[PDB]
């Protein structure tokens, strides 16, 4: 955005942060893209988040592009790289916003790598992430069990209505949605394929950040 | 106010100009048996708060006399058509709830032609299309809705019903035909989908689209 982070990722520093009576240790947001996804649209989502207004509590906004993104490579490796980049930036209490396959990566990071890395992950937001389904089905099932039962992160699945009524669970975990109804967000896409172009998305995300911050 | 049929009605204060030769598009509310009319009053009132198009004559409140426990949808639809023509209204918009939606939509498929009353919009809220009433009969109504119908159908459901397996409150074939026909509303307060303001807003913007055309 504004500047480049130590990890090489694009970064936006919050003017609201570091204000008078600033939070002692804040929360940084990380924006992860799926494979072969345009980072510029994802920057559209972050810029619109800034336009809406970010809580003073939020440290910075980070973008997982540039150094270093591969086209093809294993899930575990990408999550390990995400953890490495978070540790290079010395961030704590990171909020993850991921798209498509990237949501798997973030979720893997949030479920195994994050605790013994001593990184808190309060919010994990996934947009069209194929949890139900290359990636193994056993791995998907074990990840879903970790998300439903043991996870300490709040998961929010953003999908399109066509995927909602589509048979099966696409972009969301039915068990988790049943446990937490407010986790599922269904967005009207009039023009395909623009889930991230909706302003309802940014509105819900900003309301999620505010809800988490007020608590 | 009271409508010509005797039902509870709200007249538009702006209404229309003097030289409208159209008598006027009237909105009709069909509820299932033993349902609370006051929630329907709030949804109509909220439509008024948001703003109703000047071309639309009035907001009218139907299915009223008399909710019987075991009488067929067909009887209520015949009663509805009688009440609509008592008011001589034309190109009326139907907004119906639960089994009442079947009534309205049943009316839209057979009785409306014999009345020579146009039904441009038929709006169904949590209407059990998939399922006394025959299941074969529901399938025939669904086929008539999908293929032959000339009314615009809009299905309002909650996200819980959306992700529920099967077709709940909506016809999948019609949604494939028209994606914009399906409206999924977040239901914060269980279990009253008709209560969100997002529903009534969708109705008002739908009315604006219909009036402009």
């Amino acid at each position: 955005y504004w500047l480049t982070s130590p990890a090489g990722d694009q970064s936006y520093q919050n003017p609201n942060y570091k204000n008078e009576e600033d939070n002692n240790t804040g929360t940084a947001i990380y924006f992860i893209h799926g494979t072969a996804d345009q980072p510029a649209a994802f920057k559209r989502v972050a810029e619109r988040l800034i336009d809406t207004g970010l809580p003073d509590e939020i440290c910075s906004l980070n973008l997982l592009a540039f150094d270093q993104r591969y086209q093809g490579k294993s899930i575990k490796f990408f999550a390990e790289q995400l953890k490495n980049k978070i540790k290079v930036n010395q961030h704590q209490r990171v909020i993850l916003m991921a798209h498509s396959r990237g949501g798997l990566v973030a979720s893997y990071f949030a479920e195994f790598l994050a605790k013994e890395a001593s990184i808190d992950v309060p919010l994990v937001i996934t947009m069209g992430t194929p949890f139900n389904g290359e990636i193994n089905s056993e791995f998907l099932a074990q990840l879903k069990q970790e998300i439903v039962e043991h996870s300490v992160s709040a998961y929010h699945f953003f999908i399109a209505k066509e995927d909602a009524i589509a048979p099966g669970e696409s972009g969301y975990i039915k068990d988790y949605v049943d446990k937490y109804p407010e986790s599922l967000h269904i967005l009207d896409r009039h023009g395909h394929l623009s889930i991230m172009s909706s302003h309802r998305l940014v509105s819900h995300i900003s309301s999620l950040l505010h809800d988490y911050i007020d608590d």
